[PDB]
């Protein structure tokens, strides 16, 4: 009867949708801390390099449709500060009057995402500071972009969101800078891919700051410079991009059991340890099906899945979670960066005996016109020679392959396997033989 | 130590590799009737097009390459006449002197391919009448292109050469006629989805006629109009595009079984029912996955494969063959068709009880600009749901959904799994749920 959710986007509707379709007698209350429900944080960049023409664009599915269509409850505006998992309440403040509402559940999920991170820099309170999160945030920028006169951008953090923005900017034609405190960009790439990241950058006239640490931001009302510790660089608009964490602030003091970085940790059933509380998407953790521990690797397809089963196991339709492969994929101008499964940090942390196959070839036949270079390294077991992990970086291409070792991952195949599958061909698309299939033979 | 192959391409030389590789002692002759090794079959229509220089950019091994660097005694224009599987003898005639000679093996394979059939209609013989399969026969075709005034071109046959021959033929700004033997060409494809192919073939003016039946070629010495049973219409080139026959005619007289279409049956190592006698390629049966039952889909990714395992296996390095998925792509027009696995004629012939789902959706996420439509159906078991067969329709992300349904029928994947695999998203590539896991949804 009484469902309570916290978070109105990806993983918290996902559960919405569930319940409402799969039981009419329940009654489903949904808190959300902004004004917008179901949208689109991926393309939060293309709005902003102006491919989308707005962000209204990406609203999935507005409130009206939710209150009006499907009868739940969604409040917006209401931040939870509180929940008492023994008398089963939920408290929520209004963000605007401050007054304190409170909302009685039988069954409750936690679906409060993650949150960027702003570290404790100087300056980090300057007009033409960003994070990037929400449609909001995007706004802001657009704000930034139309109000002031922007030429330098400096990005903090060569990640995903780093990655793409630095797109964006090199798009709205400014000069870029990264800023980046590890060895390199894409650092969930091994060190032999990441080359191809930084040749792709330095094409474009991105400058990329490895091992440089950021101290203050400099400037009057608005931002000027950036300061490191290897020096000074004018900005007229600096996006920090250095990672994100779980909203799970408002839980300390519940008993509700959380991992090292504040994520949810949820059984099978995206239960916590606490009764009949439930979490799911990037606020929780992520079981790896090749790891066999609970990771974190925060992303929408995962949160979906997530949302989705926990509804679900939330009406007793037991469904169990399979895990994350730790797939991953970005556009950064003319390439594409694709990954999934174990890389080699990975696989040395977690002491697995592995070896790699990487191939230069194409993504299809080398006599078609436009055929392009495709780069493909497979991780595998030495032992039983498991495919363990795949890394695909090239212009087009790229999403097949790291699909089909996504599917091969999930279905624990090992390396020599693939040989055997009958994948696609024809002169436009492939190669008679896969470079997957082609990079398997020269495993070992 | 003797080895001998018959058949120089995909299937043949595959298995040359292997034994030359594995084996330093070995004395491989390999028999070829033609003058040609090692060449590319699927880049003739784009070589006939202009989309490719010449055929020669069309040669994977030269023969050069075989006989000095591999030390394989790789024989052309030695058309094999008999075998004589009892003394282990293989003879051989000379295409031009006619000379016989005897070739002694201690293992023998098979690897002939397929040959185009040419029905017995009158004027099969006129000048500017084409079959399309070998260089020579690519040759033939720009050669009328060459010295005759073509204008309007008629094709035999919807089925894989008639579809991308009509796109050749229309690209080098042909007037295109094609005619069908049965209700619709693409005949593989389900009726729903074959609309898709005329609705694309009649957008670019290609005149599809359906059950009608060629009757006759008339002309002078030069073809110049067909008649069917329906009509007489004038064309300047004819394709003749309407099947193949394996080249196993010369076995007769051995007991080695062949299935109705004339293909020879192999078990799991490809071995015949002949003592040391092997088959690999078009000339061969096709296990299949699914069907679990020896089929017949000649095609070149299992003619490589199965001319690789039927190499290794003459060596005694026992691999079996996985099997077919009856997997096809084809680039026709804007539109990219791809199926795998069952159809609907298939398992209705196979008496599986099945279902279908079919989504009309896009490539990439829908706000995403340049997002495409893509047509995706599904059969699946309607008692315990595995995956059965795959068909996908569209202008781009086509090649990437059938290898994902390759991979998941390859794994006897249920279908509602499907929804549980990490699969790549961000905008420019798919939707936050890919389009194959939307149809698992829909799936009882
Ligand atoms: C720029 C950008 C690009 C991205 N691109 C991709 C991509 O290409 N592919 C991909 O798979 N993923 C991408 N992602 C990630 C993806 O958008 C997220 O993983 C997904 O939104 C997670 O869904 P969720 O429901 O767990 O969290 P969110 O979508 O973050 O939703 C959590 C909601 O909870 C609310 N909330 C938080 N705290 C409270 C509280 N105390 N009380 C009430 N409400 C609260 C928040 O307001 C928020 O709306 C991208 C993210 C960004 C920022
Ligand atoms: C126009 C066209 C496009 C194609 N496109 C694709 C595609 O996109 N993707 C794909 O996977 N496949 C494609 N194919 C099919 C693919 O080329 C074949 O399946 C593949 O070549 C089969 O290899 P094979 O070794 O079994 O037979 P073949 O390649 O046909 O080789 C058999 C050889 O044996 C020789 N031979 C025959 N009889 C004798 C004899 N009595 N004595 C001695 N030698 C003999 C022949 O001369 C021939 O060279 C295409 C085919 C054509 C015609
Ligand atoms: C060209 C042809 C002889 C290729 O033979 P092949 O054995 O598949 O390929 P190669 O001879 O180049 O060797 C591949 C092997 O070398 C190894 N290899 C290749 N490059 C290597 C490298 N750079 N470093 C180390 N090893 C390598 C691979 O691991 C593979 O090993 P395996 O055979 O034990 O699995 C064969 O495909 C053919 O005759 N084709 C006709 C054209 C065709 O394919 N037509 C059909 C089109 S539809
Ligand atoms: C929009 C959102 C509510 C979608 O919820 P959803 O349940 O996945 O989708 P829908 O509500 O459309 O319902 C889909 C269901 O209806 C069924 N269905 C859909 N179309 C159908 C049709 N035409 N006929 C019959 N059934 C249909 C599907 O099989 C599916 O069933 P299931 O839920 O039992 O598997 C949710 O994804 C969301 O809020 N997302 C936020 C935006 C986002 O995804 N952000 C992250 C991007 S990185
Ligand atoms: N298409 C996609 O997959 C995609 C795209 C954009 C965003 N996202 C989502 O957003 C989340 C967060 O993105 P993000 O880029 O903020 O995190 P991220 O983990 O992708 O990038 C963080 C980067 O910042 C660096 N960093 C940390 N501290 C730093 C410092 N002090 N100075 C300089 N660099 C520093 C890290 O080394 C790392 O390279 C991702 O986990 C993902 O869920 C996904
Ligand atoms: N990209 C690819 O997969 C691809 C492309 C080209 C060729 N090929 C290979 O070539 C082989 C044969 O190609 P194909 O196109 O010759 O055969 P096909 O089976 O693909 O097409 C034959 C078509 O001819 C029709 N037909 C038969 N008799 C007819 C008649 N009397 N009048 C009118 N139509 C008639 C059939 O109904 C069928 O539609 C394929 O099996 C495949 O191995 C593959």
């Amino acid at each position: 009867m009484n469902y309570v959710i916290i978070g109105g986007d990806a993983a918290g509707m996902s559960a919405a949708m569930q319940i409402v379709r799969n039981d009419e007698n329940a009654n489903v209350v949904t808190l959300e801390k902004g004004e917008i429900y179901s949208y689109a944080q991926c393309g939060l960049p293309y709005v902003i390099s102006g491919a989308i023409a707005s962000t209204e664009k990406l609203i999935a599915r507005n409130v009206k449709t939710f209150r009006d269509k499907y009868g739940i409850d969604a409040k917006v505006r209401h931040e939870v500060t509180k929940v008492d998992t023994e008398k089963k309440i939920v408290y929520a403040e209004h963000t605007k009057t401050k007054d304190v509402f409170e909302f009685s559940y039988d069954r409750l999920l936690i679906a409060t995402g993650v949150r960027p991170v702003m570290p404790e820099w100087e300056g980090r309170d300057l007009q033409g500071v960003h994070l990037l999160k929400t449609i909001p945030d995007a706004e802001r920028i657009l704000k930034t972009l139309e109000t002031n006169k922007v030429e330098d951008v400096t990005i903090i953090g060569g990640g995903a969101i780093g990655l793409e923005m630095a797109e964006t900017f090199v798009e709205l034609g400014k000069k870029v800078r990264m800023i980046e405190r590890n060895d390199h960009i894409g650092t969930i790439y091994d060190g032999d891919m990441a080359e191809y990241i930084y040749k792709e950058a330095d094409k474009h006239h991105i400058e990329i700051l490895t091992n440089e640490n950021v101290k203050a931001f400099k400037g009057n009302e608005r931002v000027e410079a950036v300061e490191t510790d290897k020096g000074t660089y004018k900005a007229d608009l600096v996006l920090v991009s250095v990672g994100v964490k779980p909203n799970t602030d408002f839980l300390e003091g519940t008993n509700i059991r959380t991992n090292h970085k504040g994520a949810i940790e949820v059984n099978a059933y995206m239960q916590t340890n606490v009764q009949d509380v439930y979490a799911a998407g990037d606020c929780a953790t992520h079981y790896h099906v090749i790891k066999e521990i609970h990771d974190h690797i925060p992303i929408g397809t995962t949160a979906n899945k997530q949302g989705r089963l926990a509804g679900l196991n939330m009406l007793d339709k037991r469904r169990a979670f399979k895990g994350t492969l730790g797939t991953g994929i970005i556009k950064f101008m003319n390439l594409t960066l694709a990954r999934t499964g174990l890389n080699e940090k990975e696989a040395k942390g977690l002491h697995i005996p592995y070896k790699t196959v990487k191939v230069d070839s194409t993504n299809m036949a080398g006599y078609y016109p436009n055929a392009k270079p495709l780069y493909l390294k497979l991780l595998y077991r030495s032992d039983t020679k498991q495919l363990l992990g795949g890394q695909v970086i090239g212009e087009e291409g790229v999403d097949k392959r790291i699909d089909v070792i996504a599917m091969a991952l999930f279905n624990k195949m090992s390396i020599h396997d693939l040989e055997d599958v009958d994948l696609s061909y024809a002169p436009p698309y492939n190669s008679v033989w896969d470079p997957i299939q082609q990079a398997a033979r020269r495993a070992e």
